[PDB]
RNA sequence: AUUAAGACAUUCGUGAGUGAUUUAUUUCCAUGAAGUGGCGU
């Protein structure tokens, strides 16, 4: 609702959208006749630019065991430095939902051409809105390891 | 000399045509770079 103009979305609509974005199918096992460009591709995120400084730094995690009377255990690992630009690459398309089902672009054109076309049952999320949705998710939870203890959180450049 | 003698079941013919080992899956979960002061009464 935040990223797109859709006022109301149903649980089945959310399920269909998720299975179209990630599985590229229907919630079940059925295949939708999709075009070449109607596929969601998640490329590799690369380090883009370390402005003034290196991109790799060293950090410590020092577990203290169940016995506080015993010595700690310094663990040294390699991390990506803060203030480093990460480039996320996606190949996203426009998702067409009609009557809580995912439709192809030509399918949705044919549906639009029909007489009993209910505009209330038609929903569309574009590639830009998909990118905004993914950006919000990434800014919410982050990416990588030890995300619960803070590592891998991102800010807008 | 006898309903007999002669007569290749043979000629031509691609196991070939269409087909993505692909789809779904976070190398992640837990973890304090911490602990302690000592002597000169």
């Amino acid at each position: 609702i935040e990223v797109t103009n859709i006022n109301e979305i149903s649980d089945t609509e959310i399920q269909a959208l998720e299975y179209a974005i990630f599985t590229n199918s229907t919630p079940s096992g059925k295949t939708i006749e999709f075009s070449l460009e109607e596929k969601d591709v998640f490329y590799d995120a690369f380090v883009a630019d370390s402005k003034d400084g290196v991109m790799l730094s060293d950090d410590y995690i020092t577990p203290h065991g169940e016995n506080p009377l015993k010595d700690p255990k310094p663990i040294l690992f390699l991390k990506i430095r803060p203030d480093v630009t990460i480039n996320f690459y996606f190949k996203l398309c426009t998702t067409h939902l009609y009557k809580e089902k995912v439709c192809s672009s030509k399918q949705i054109e044919e549906i639009k051409k029909q007489n009993d076309f209910s505009s209330s049952d038609y929903k569309m999320i574009t590639a830009h809105q998909k990118r905004n949705l993914f950006e919000k998710i990434l800014l919410c939870i982050g990416i990588g390891a030890k995300t619960n203890i803070g590592y891998g959180q991102l800010k807008k450049l």
